């Protein structure tokens, strides 16, 4: 890319390539100790758990399952309950099973209460929650998230399984979108 | 088919077709009147109720919507908790609507309960069940249901969208299933 | 006279006589091997639910959901399987029920689709043809009425969620829409 | 070393070596007009996850779920679709990223299935190709390893639900088996 070229340098990057890798590897091992006598089913949300998923599933040495959720909204009832359709359940009976859902995200949405409060229903015997990122507005729904990988600020995120209007999510790293005008 | 052919002469019918028709009218107009001011959302689970929910739908003089679920079993889960795996959800947001599930039957499984409690987690102004068929061991299961077609007794009942294997959904009565040695 | 309807084009015991005969036709071209009847929610739900207890064989009910992909539904007919028949169809004779055919391409790509999978035969009852129907090359074995081109409700058709429980077929009305 | 494992195929290193050399061809193959990278469920994300990322080009990324209809499946490749396509790929460049091909007609199944859609093009990348491979006749533009006939395990390739998060591919050892 020439340098007349007028666009930003670096687009701004918020968390590298090594920076995920080693703190999933921590992650990894502090959940391998919590579930020693009972492995987790993984439990991700496409599309946006395709990444964390399949890095932290590797560095967790315990003989874990993976299955998967795909939703849709439901419009103005999401945003009040947190509700959303089901168009891929999970394949299997979680009935007396230890349950880790895996998130590239959380904040203010309620989504993933309304999820917990869900597989909750279905007899498991815990629900625990391991997410890559949490912004500041998490603050504000009231969820015991029992693993966090980093707490990033209030920026539009994209890259490591995360969109924009279905683009970037194979980024290695997570970057802000850039929203200016940029300037030469 | 002759005379001589040794095979039964009749199906033993628990309900014919005017017994259902009559009695899914005197339904239709009793939930006419009770929702007259906020006509329901009809769901139905398929495909036990395909039958009922057209023929009850189309007499309910008022403007219901109707929408669709289709489920299967969690295996063990499903016999202890009621949970199935959602195949189809419902296409339309609940919250603040009136909902009226659609049954063919109720008994002793715990799935209408876990359904009820299901919908009524999306925000719905109310949710309440209408069934064509009620067994004895329904009562074993502390749901209220306000509209009933028949209280019946525990027969494996076929036909009115009910199947055995797949078959016998398009009678157009409610037969019991026969099981025993048919004799000349 | 409901207000949202303009008229009524067939009512409740036309519909009724003819998928009594449709049954009866349906039934003796099938004597050998029952089919299994496949419906597209929601608009089939009142005809399948009907033609099916005027078909005496032993026949089997599956069903599908879909959804658009856009531009590519209106140029292919291809759609987005939200539900998928539950059951296998391979060397069965299917039937797939109909609520209406015209000129848009679903039920051609839907059937190239249930090709597809094996089945012995695949062949299409509707109860609703309209004019521009003509326009797709497909052949339809049972039709219950050819009806004009008008905006269709009732009868398990809808307009915007509403009417599907009208239990006769009518033509919606402009001042709905106007 | 792993009890339930045999003996290890491919090792982490070869894996993601072999991945980045793929990610460039594809790159390169792509440049005009990127793929949507398709997906089928489990068996596919950690190959998928990891490809995407050895790709440097604006790829979009769409996921499959599928069943068996029993004998249907084992005679043509016919699958029950639990969950399609998300995205229209109506005049879109399409490549299916797959975990394994061997003598199993759901790939060639899933391949006509696609190019019903009216995509651009449907090509295809797939890690490991078994012997039996050679039997069905599909065009595989990109392929990862040619391996044994082995039941292989890792790299999210389960059995009976297990193993998906191993490393490596390994081969089952017959004690589980
Ligand atoms: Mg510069
Ligand atoms: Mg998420
Ligand atoms: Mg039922
Ligand atoms: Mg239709
Ligand atoms: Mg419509
Ligand atoms: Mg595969």
């Amino acid at each position: 890319v020439p340098q007349t070229h007028p666009h930003p340098d670096v687009d701004r990057v918020l968390l590298d390539e090594q920076q995920i890798r080693d703190r999933l590897a921590e992650l990894g091992e502090q959940i391998a100790a919590d579930y020693a006598e009972e492995p987790p089913v993984l439990v991700g949300v496409l599309r946006g758990a395709v990444m964390v998923m399949a890095d932290l599933a590797r560095q967790i040495d315990l003989k874990v399952e993976m299955d998967w959720m795909a939703v849709s909204s439901y419009g103005s009832g999401t945003k009040s309950s947190g509700v959303v359709r089901i168009l891929k359940d999970l394949s299997g009976d979680i009935t007396d099973r230890n349950v880790l859902i895996v998130e590239d995200i959380i904040d203010s949405g309620l989504t993933l209460k309304w999820l917990l409060s869900n597989l909750r229903s279905r007899g498991p015997k815990s629900v625990e929650v391991a997410a890559l990122l949490r912004k500041p507005d998490a603050a504000r729904v009231d969820i015991d998230v029992k693993y966090i990988g980093f707490d990033i600020p209030s920026e539009f995120v994209i890259g490591y399984g995360l969109d924009y209007a279905e683009n970037y999510r194979n980024l290695p790293y997570v970057g802000v979108l850039s929203r200016s005008v940029y300037e030469d």
